[PDB]
């Protein structure tokens, strides 16, 4: 299960709607930011949650899964042009001191985020920093996409 950001146009977009087994086709032809199977760990980063165990109502949770869940074998998520300025502005405001305070690779172990591979402790600070590197590719992707009048397209699957 990788995960990846893809960018959609308009018209692509509507023309996927109007009609996700195969997904890797429909969006075989569109850019996107890859971060392997590190989607969890940005997620857990985030929220301190799983992916697949959110809390009610995060939208910290939806900057990373989209706005909108398409579907739920895979994710499959979607934000309009329109929703990506708050979305890019949720991520901008986030205090990474906070973040950090927050961050425990002890609970990443025990509540066995994707991968779910244990870590050691002496890790956290390493995971923590990794995690807000794709952080930050996520929010040059996004702010990308909202200039260029595009749409995101979360892939998990």
């Amino acid at each position: 299960m990788i995960g990846y950001f893809a960018e959609i146009d308009s018209e692509k977009i509507n023309q996927l709607l109007e009609s996700m087994d195969n997904i890797h086709d429909t969006l075989s032809g569109l850019r996107r930011l890859d971060i392997d199977k590190r989607w969890d760990f940005l997620h857990f980063g985030l929220t301190g949650t799983s992916a697949f165990d959110p809390a009610k109502n995060d939208p910290l949770s939806r900057a990373v899964l989209g706005e909108h869940s398409l579907e739920d074998d895979g994710f499959l998520g979607l934000t309009w042009n329109q929703e990506l300025a708050a979305t890019i502005d949720r991520l901008e405001s986030l205090d990474r001191n906070e973040l950090r305070k927050q961050f425990s690779i002890k609970r990443l172990n025990e509540m066995e985020i994707y991968p779910g591979v244990t870590f050691s402790e002496e890790l956290e600070g390493q995971l923590f920093a990794s995690i807000m590197l794709d952080m930050e590719k996520l929010i040059s992707a996004y702010r990308r996409m909202l200039r260029q009048g595009n749409h995101a397209l979360t892939v998990i699957v």
